[PDB]
């Protein structure tokens, strides 16, 4: 105990990048290269069963994933009806892949419930876009939702924090009408930017009003600003909501160098957000997500695992399998691009206040 659970397994990693460039392997490989796995408790992930996946997804949709997984993106009549397309490729293995991811996250939640640790990690998870009966944005199964549902079998109030560049709409929609789970997401909100939801006036509905928190941010934000913002909101959510457990997806598609070319963050900035949450001392389920500069994604998460362990890593990338992927420079640190931060300090303030306000109506 008191020692972090690391959901991994050579078979689990093979499955994650078995469709979608091999990224799971690079992440684990860099963590292993830093010997971080020796400081954690490695736990083999179970594979989610239909019942478990049905906790959120409809069987009609789950069955479709099987069908397609077994055959292919062939001219199937119901594929469009279920989100499969360019954004969410129909392929062989799709159902198995989802099931492994869903199980990994459910397994991590189990570890947290069983008191086996205070932090459980699943870097291959965090696919927050999936809907109950529809695929979206590379998410076939919403593992985060399944983890949250699993945690509730033990924790009264769950706080979901999504730091992916994209709005965590799949997760938000799932708990839109409840106050048992609060979703907070910092993301890019601009015309035509996927998924198109998450404006700041998006606060939830019914008993869920004010239990959905969204922070729209513009291109080029850097560590300092981000942390100011994120810490501002979190401090207020912790006071107003009083979570007993935390699910945190840390997609790296916000990091400088990403093909998404939106935010201008470094892993140190995200790591500060992570330390803040860790400080709370609550059961925490860490998830991955976006991140499409593979080498950059692994650099980031390897650094965050270090943060979790409270360990300092060396700037120099250790030699290992995918070593040549680490740049002219082969270092851990990432350098923010020379792009402007179009986040007007005034609007950011209007947002913080608007959120502070809505969090006022929260009383447990
Ligand atoms: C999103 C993108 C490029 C964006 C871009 O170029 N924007 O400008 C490329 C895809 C093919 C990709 O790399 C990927 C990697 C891992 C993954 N999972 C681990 C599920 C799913 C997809
Ligand atoms: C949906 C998304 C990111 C989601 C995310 O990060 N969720 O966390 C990115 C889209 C806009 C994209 O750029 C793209 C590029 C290539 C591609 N194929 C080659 C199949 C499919 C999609
Ligand atoms: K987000
Ligand atoms: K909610
Ligand atoms: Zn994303």
């Amino acid at each position: 105990s008191l020692v972090p659970v690391y959901i991994y397994s050579p078979e689990y990693v093979s499955m994650c990048d078995s469709l979608i460039p091999k990224r799971a392997s690079m992440v684990h490989s860099l963590i292993e290269a830093y010997a971080l796995h020796k400081q954690m408790r490695i736990v083999k992930p179970k594979v989610a069963s239909m019942e478990e996946m049905a906790t959120f997804h409809t069987d009609a949709y789950l069955q479709h994933l099987q069908k397609v997984s077994q055959e292919g993106d062939d001219d199937h009549p119901d594929s469009i009806e279920y989100g499969l397309g360019y954004d969410c490729p129909a392929t062989e293995g799709i159902f198995d892949y989802a099931a492994a991811i869903g199980g990994a996250t459910i397994t991590a939640a189990q570890c947290l419930i069983d008191g086996m640790c205070k932090v459980a990690i699943n870097w291959s998870g965090g696919w927050h876009h999936a809907k109950k009966d529809e695929a979206s944005g590379f998410c076939y199964l919403n593992d985060a939702v399944l983890g949250i549902l699993r945690l509730r079998r033990k924790f009264e109030r769950i706080l979901y924090v999504d730091l992916d560049l994209h709005h965590g709409d799949g997760v938000e929609d799932a708990f839109s009408f409840t106050s048992k789970v609060m979703t907070v997401s910092l993301h890019k909100f601009s015309p035509g930017f996927f998924p198109g939801t998450g404006d700041v006036s998006d606060v939830g509905l019914g008993k869920g009003r004010y239990y959905s928190v969204n922070v729209p941010i513009q291109d080029g934000i850097q560590d300092e600003k981000y942390y100011q913002i994120c810490e501002s909101v979190l401090k207020e959510v912790y006071q107003a909501f009083n979570p007993k457990a935390v699910v945190l997806q840390l997609g790296a598609d916000t990091i400088a160098g990403d093909p998404m070319c939106s935010f201008n963050m470094t892993p140190v900035g995200i790591g500060k957000c992570l330390k803040y949450i860790l400080q709370w001392q609550l059961a925490t389920l860490i998830l991955g997500g976006g991140g499409y500069n593979l080498a950059n994604t692994a650099r980031c998460w390897t650094y965050l695992t270090g943060v979790i362990l409270g360990k300092t890593l060396s700037s120099e990338i250790p030699d290992h399998e995918f070593f040549t992927a680490y740049g002219p420079d082969y270092v851990l640190e990432i350098t923010p691009s020379c792009r402007p931060d179009r986040n007007e300090p005034h609007r950011i303030q209007q947002i913080l206040n608007y959120i502070k306000g809505n969090l006022k109506h929260v009383v447990i």
